[PDB]
């Protein structure tokens, strides 16, 4: 019944987009084609927080609260709020969008953590009190999908953590999304408009380059980018003879379980891949372009690359790691061929 | 013999100044004074190369590169060469410096670390060919300092990887930094106007946001730094349950690897802080400036604290934890005192 998508924050505002008319999914996530690779690496000396070279992939471009911002109209702000306000907040955005309400892992008990406060905050959407008197919270993410009750005086010291190792303190994301009148009867033009302009920038194939105490950031738009993902992620190969010696140092174990942790991030940026190229579809079917376009399937094979990273991430082979290059590779040339049907199409 | 650093790249570049008559520690980093604390956490979404919440401290400032172009009037450029010019490259900066040649850890045998290419690439300064025709290269850590010998075909072999994670195929940093004559003669007396501006920048205490793909990237300057440090570093204290227990999954022995690693890298940082403040105790001393600071001995607090972090390792505790920290804070309030001391006879 609850909305999810692979990443939680997602999936959260995908519900809150259903409390007024929007479909985030097909209006916004899949009127936004993008494909980008990034890479983390060493720049200009001093960098302290470049912990290790990285590379990662991502289909969401300029993001969906740049789009579901300026698509309904609206705005989506993030803010650090008292702890009185907090529960007073939470009622009110709840009238023009809602609000995706920032927590450690510790603090949700069906995430099961509950040791250890995780990498990243989870989120979580406040949705209304119940007539018992505790509070609705929705589940944005796949795995653990679905609403759960929690009592006001667990929400509160859930959203103000001693320590606060993430810095969530009273943190929220607003969301005044409510479209107007005129903005609901032209969601399906802007889109269609917002489609052209993604599509435009993915062929273009901008690069760029930033030089930041994190070290140096470079990104590739467009059909190269995967081919580009591919070439780099070659160099993480090494993983596979390492993962398979039970015979490990600890320091050893340490190079494993960063390398496996990169390959797990890459995996949920395929997996959203997946559920934001199905979007693209669903949108284009929905303009009444499916025919013209043709039978192709970017989202099938994106959920095969999804599926062929879970393997690797479970199993650090060669052959796992060569699966994924292939499933990456026929991905990016359906994506590409597709890209121009589609736009060619939408003139 | 040969100078070393605990930052690899800093015992590099000590090596080179030293051909050309400049001494970094004293000189270049003791005369930056600088204090700062980095924290890489959720900022606005999308943020694909955000990986973890991550906190450092760093005493480097603006760092040697920038301070060691200023005060020889030279350069430090960073570039790539083709595998037919990188011989050549190596032999022409020999004569107004030298090279910083970027490398994989099992590109470098006396590292024993021919299974992984590092988390970061390495480096070293090549220093000429010697009769028997094979290269000798200069280690600046301080842990593997000293000289090694490799074959010419190894060298060209090393430097162009593949596949290549890093990416330091032909990377070089170029060090064209011989001072003039006339520049000689002021390098003591543009180290005190470095000294004081560096004390005046710490003492102004600024801090500073910035959004960026890999996360938001907040700074803090000041005797503030590292107070701020500590109180953020209390978020981390869950790794002493959670490591020697015995239930380990891999998602939560990858926290712990990961959370062992963050104090890792900042033993690092601690033990460049003690080598930065000890180059401005010599910096101080022979400017005829030590009578004012009286007995006042930031580079042994800051040795501590590194020591302290070291244990941190060996014994991840509540006791320890509580030791870093204590030893923390004595090395801040002793630097403030140390700055406003040393900065008031320079008035």
């Amino acid at each position: 019944q609850t909305l999810h998508a692979p990443h939680c924050e997602v999936g959260c505002a995908a519900n809150v987009a259903r409390r007024v008319g929007v479909d985030l999914a097909r209006q916004v996530i899949g009127a936004h084609w993008a494909s980008r690779m990034l890479v983390r690496e060493v720049g200009t000396f001093p960098q302290p927080l470049l912990d290790r070279t990285q590379v990662t992939f991502s289909a969401q471009g300029e993001g969906w609260p740049a789009l579901l911002a300026r698509m309904t109209g609206g705005e989506v702000t993030s803010r650090h709020v008292p702890r009185e306000e907090l529960l007073s907040t939470l009622h009110a955005d709840r009238a023009e969008g809602g609000t995706l309400l920032f927590m450690e892992d510790r603090a949700c008990p069906w995430l099961d953590s509950a040791h250890s406060p995780g990498m990243l905050p989870h989120v979580v959407v406040p949705d209304g009190v119940a007539p018992d008197g505790s509070w609705q919270l929705i589940e944005g993410h796949s795995w653990w999908r679905g609403r759960y009750a929690m009592s006001e005086q667990d929400l509160l010291a859930a959203s103000y953590p001693d320590p606060d190792p993430h810095h969530v303190a009273g943190r929220v994301l607003s969301l005044r999304i409510r479209p107007s009148a005129e903005r609901a009867a032209q969601l399906d033009t802007l889109a269609r408009q917002e489609l052209a302009a993604g599509l435009r920038t993915y062929l273009a194939a901008e690069c760029g380059e930033t030089e930041t105490p994190a070290g140096r950031i470079v990104w590739a738009n467009g059909p190269q980018s995967v081919p580009l993902l591919v070439e780099r992620l070659r160099g993480w190969d090494y993983l596979c003879p390492l993962a398979a010696r039970n015979d490990l140092s600890t320091e050893h174990a340490r190079d494993v379980a960063l390398g496996r942790y990169l390959f797990l991030a890459l995996t949920d940026e395929l997996a959203f891949a997946a559920y934001a190229r199905a979007g693209t579809l669903r949108l284009v079917e929905g303009l009444g372009l499916a025919g013209a376009v043709g039978g192709l399937r970017p989202d099938e094979a994106w959920r095969l690359a999804w599926r062929s990273g879970q393997k690797l991430y479970r199993r650090l082979d060669r052959q796992n790691l060569s699966a994924l290059f292939s499933a990456l590779e026929k991905a990016a040339e359906v994506d590409v061929e597709y890209a121009r049907r589609l736009l060619k199409e939408l003139k």
